[PDB]
């Protein structure tokens, strides 16, 4: 067993939790294990693509709902309020699911290779892995077998997304550590609902805003809870402000105390608690890493010295570049990373000094042309006059006044936005002008800074994507001026004017107090991924939970419905009977617009006060717990770059 | 002219930019000057009942509309959905005015008394006083004389009680400062704002949501905005979404977009503009004082010893005393202000030790009864035990079972309010009991606290204001059983049982999590109040234009306004007619409570676009800059806060 590749494993393990255990280090036959390993590795894009599409299965599920014998079968796509995905038959299901199982299972069972026997029966993660897997394959094999209460596959293969994302199981042991103090500050907030109602109960009792809208104590918890949300602030005491117009003080004072006081309380604490559990997992996780990095340092030097020379570090280096789990690194990185981290400049790296590995691999990003090949084009006097032009401050200049023009040509073209093509096409050549000089632009770009250097950055490339998917769409446009249903679509017109829109934003770049906020925002993007898929999960979770219970009881035939919030306010269209509709309507839920419609309507519709427990308590885990984080770290990102500028 | 006497007046102009000038320090005569001061000072409370009464009197004059003569006269509270506040007649509010008048006259122009005569014509606040009281006074003068295109009175005294109170001036000088960066993230989100319209515009253009909602790009632009701020989040997009469910994702898009990026970026710009506005203005007021403090000490100690001795430090705070606006000082309390100042601990104060005089004099607090007087009765046997009880722990586990059982018996009482009072008066004497019970416990927390001690603490007051209040009630119900107006009337039944409600908070009082939170709102209260009444004198200002311009559109009679969404939604109560009216509609819309429903209505009714000027400034000045303001105050106050414990 070669120390540097025991080393390498270490240093993968220490990059992130993921990676061999530390109980297969020491022990015979470690290269199987490795190469097991690595084998499995290369295909993790194919095990990400399975787990996506085992969980995109959902959208395209049958309803449960359809599996029963409707008055009309559900082929009716209008008459349910359902619409544009189409639904897998019994085969395509069948097939899609086995397809997806056998990825599955050879995702699940594989580890046993590499892990031993009884290390992989002895995680946790693994056994609650299997018991989520057997359990897919029994629910598949009992809808086989039967072509009911109902079926689990949801559920299960939504568990097993989540859990097959680090960042999403370390979002539920977060929330899981904070549910306590959750729970402490929801009491505060239910008693002083719970007061406030009683109050109003009791000051409103013969009044007649007690005999329409307080009727009773649950009645007032209820609307005084809808009023909390201020989804209904001006409705609810109508009746009190007609029959007294002092009544709306004690009302103006539950508004104005709840939102700000409470609302403001609760994101406070809940921003508290989730900084702690942030804290606690981070600690533990540098705990680990350093850890880990000692064990490393302490196996790579079997001579005792404490300090690592030049070619076993590199030695090092060639052995876990291998992994494609840690960032790519060239040749002559591997001198500038050594260089780098010498902090006492003695040509060694210390037991501490190693400690600053991770940290140091992602940290060059720097250093040449292939257009020197020929030194008698590159270097003449047109040549340099052109090169000098093209590094000159007026160069931003000229493509400013360029980009201004095809502004003012684009926002002329979208006037005559009505009119036929019959006089678009002097305009059409005119952007094909633009187009085409844009292209010149970017080739002289390339031709000045070079291949690699232009290469380099990410925004660059991403320049170079978007003047290529738009000059072929353009050209494409341009050299076939006969008919076709590709290219005389006014859909492809329109998409043609959006890339000409994005090309105008461009320009938004100039002002530098705008271009930073752009900036903040763009970086804040990737960081806020793993809230927003767990958010995605529990929509996920509820929208099973309302298809379940929620299933069809918005029809086009149904009598109760109409009489309810939902379809008078015409938001049929959202509604729980697909899978995407419940993506939609959770989405308008998740906003606290006309939010109490739903639960006002399917309370009807169910015929009881249970049902509003499932928007309750999605409002509750949701708004209260998910946005208000999510809020708190864009508030967060803002304040603390704000302070970054004038610090 | 005695220099403790200038120290004296330094020491006030020091605690407070309000004093007399700098400039009349030295010269002769400043005796004069110094007794018309403390005269007018003797008058605060005097003049803050006149300023207060001043921009009260707004509330109750007649509306402009109705000095026309419409063909019924506005006697009619029900024809214009007016109601419940008196108008005052001509000869009520000419008296009221003349009296108003001559107060604020004699408290403009009295400080030429001590001020000298140069002084007070060479300042700005005071040049913009007397001009505003000479404004009032033409415009009162031609009220008398007509008895015309507006009035400016309510404006003109809306700026005079505005600059009549320090913390609302600070706030339109901080406010003016804001105003540069504002603009600039107003200029960022109105770029948002146009782009997005225009894609949107573009996009549906010839599809079914380009025919109903986005007619043009200004309709386009107007809806987008309201959308901004999801007041009708599933109902713009109804259209679009019935003809492709995949145009919901663009919407989806710009929703979240808004909401969670633009909206929380505008609070964060907001924030930090009004923390550096706050940074340079304390700053001023941090130097300005200490140079004061300098000035009083240099001036003090003319032997030029460098320090000042006992006798004559304290010989400074007889004279100092005198005035009102210092913190009330004991004549014992002064050896322990001049033990406290001491830092070096020399028995003198340093001239940088002085700067800290007025931290120093508001921070005692501390240091005993009269029922010692008789020692033969509190020092017995018996009094020993209670001494013993009332201090052991169980005497509040003892009154919170008392607590309780009032909850029980309060909670019986509240469940039979329909039955009438026959059976009520057997828990009318249980209450009678218990009101009793917490008078004796009141009385024996005095006597053995004593009286000072028992008078020290706010909260204690707080108690002993409550309590007898609630008892003098209480017994007053029961002592007069027959029928009587003013004690068999429900109204005051509700109000005892409102009493004891609120008495049984409490319970509450004890959990320590929960007492923690409910301090910081207590204490928060006092700090928030000059940002509140700032945006109380723009909802003013507001409230007058509205009455102006929307004076009497909303009738019974009218014909276009059952068209709008006003009327349909019954808010009708919710107008401008009124002042009353303004300030609980510009409450409504201070909320984003279906706010664009006024804003589509009176659109309507005043027949121009323009109107819509009014409230989109009204969101733009309010919502986005004051509230967001409170909000941001609100949260800093929770989050220093909770990080205290933990640090
Ligand atoms: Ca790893
Ligand atoms: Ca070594
Ligand atoms: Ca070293
Ligand atoms: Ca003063
Ligand atoms: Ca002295
Ligand atoms: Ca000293």
């Amino acid at each position: 067993g070669t120390p540097f590749q025991k080393a390498a494993a270490l240093v993968d393990l220490a990059e992130d939790g993921i990676g061999l255990p530390v109980e297969i280090l020491d022990q015979s036959s470690f290269g199987e294990s490795a190469r097991y390993y690595f084998i499995f590795t290369r295909l993790d894009l194919i095990w990400s693509l399975n787990y996506f599409a085992l969980l995109f299965l959902n959208f395209f599920e049958q309803p449960l709902w359809c599996e029963k014998n409707p008055k009309p079968s559900c082929k009716d796509r209008d008459y349910y309020y359902l619409g544009e995905l189409p639904y897998l038959t019994n085969a395509e299901s069948i097939i899609y699911e086995v397809i997806t199982l056998a990825i599955l299972l050879v995702h699940t069972f594989f580890p046993i290779s590499y892990e031993g026997s009884r290390i992989f029966w002895t995680s946790r993660l693994n056994l609650v892995k299997v018991a989520c897997v057997v359990i897919l394959f029994v629910d598949v094999l009992v809808d086989f077998l039967y072509l009911l209460p109902f079926r689990i596959a949801p559920y299960v293969r939504v568990i097993i997304f989540i859990l097959s994302i680090r960042e999403l199981r370390d979002t539920l042991v977060l929330l899981s550590g904070m549910l306590g103090t959750y729970l402490n500050i929801l009491a505060l907030w239910m008693l002083f609902l719970l007061f406030a109602s009683w109050i109003a109960f009791v000051m409103f009792e013969a009044t007649q805003q007690g005999l329409t809208v307080f009727t009773s104590y649950g009645a007032t918890l209820y609307q005084m809870f809808i009023l909390f949300t201020t989804s209904n602030n001006p409705d609810v005491w109508i009746p009190a402000y007609k029959s007294s117009r002092w009544s709306s003080v004690f009302f103006v004072l539950y508004v104005l105390i709840g939102v700000y006081f409470v609302t403001n309380l609760i994101l406070a604490v809940v921003y508290d608690s989730f900084k702690e559990q942030l804290a606690k997992q981070v600690s533990g996780m540098d705990q680990m890493k350093r850890r880990m990095l000692e064990k490393a340092f302490g196996l790579i030097d079997s001579d005792k010295n404490g300090e690592i020379d030049k070619n076993q570090c590199i030695k090092l280096f060639e052995q876990l570049t291998n992994y494609r789990t840690l960032p790519k690194i060239s040749k002559e990185e591997f001198g500038l990373i050594f260089d780098e981290l010498d902090d006492t400049r003695d040509f060694k790296i210390n037991k501490d000094e190693f400690a600053d590995l991770c940290q140091a691999i992602a940290l060059r990003f720097q250093k040449p042309s292939l257009f020197e090949h020929f030194p008698q084009i590159y270097h003449s006097a047109l040549s340099q006059q052109l090169r000098a032009f093209v590094r000159s401050p007026n160069f931003g200049y000229a493509i400013s006044f360029i980009l201004i023009i095809n502004f003012i040509a684009v926002v002329v073209e979208t006037t005559l936005a009505i009119e036929e093509s019959s006089a678009q096409k002097p305009w059409q050549v005119a952007e094909f002008v633009f187009g085409w000089i844009y292209v010149l632009e970017m080739a002289l770009k390339i031709y000045t800074y070079g291949f690699e250097n232009y290469w380099r950055e990410g925004a660059n490339r991403f320049d170079f994507l978007v003047t290529w998917v738009i000059v072929i769409g353009e050209t494409a446009t341009f050299i076939t001026p006969d008919e076709n249903t590709f290219f005389s679509n006014g859909a492809w017109i329109r998409y043609l004017l959006l890339a000409r829109m994005l090309r105008l934003i461009r320009l938004l770049m100039n002002v530098q107090r705008y271009r930073a906020f752009i900036a903040t925002f763009i970086t804040l993007i990737p960081s806020l991924m793993p809230y927003l898929g767990t958010i995605f999960c529990v929509l996920c979770i509820y929208c099973s939970i309302g298809v379940q219970v929620f299933g069809g009881l918005v029809n086009a035939g149904n009598k109760k419905l109409f009489e309810t919030e939902l379809a008078e306010d015409d938001y049929l269209l959202f509604n729980f009977n697909d899978y995407p509709n419940g993506m939609v309507t959770l989405f308008n839920l998740l906003v606290m617009g006309n939010w109490q419609v739903w639960m006002e309507s399917y309370k009807d519709l169910t015929g009881t006060w249970w049902s509003i427990t499932y928007f309750v308590s999605f409002y509750v885990i949701t708004i209260l717990l998910l946005l208000n984080l999510v809020v708190a770290f864009v508030l967060e990102a803002f304040f603390t770059e704000l302070d970054l500028e004038e610090e």
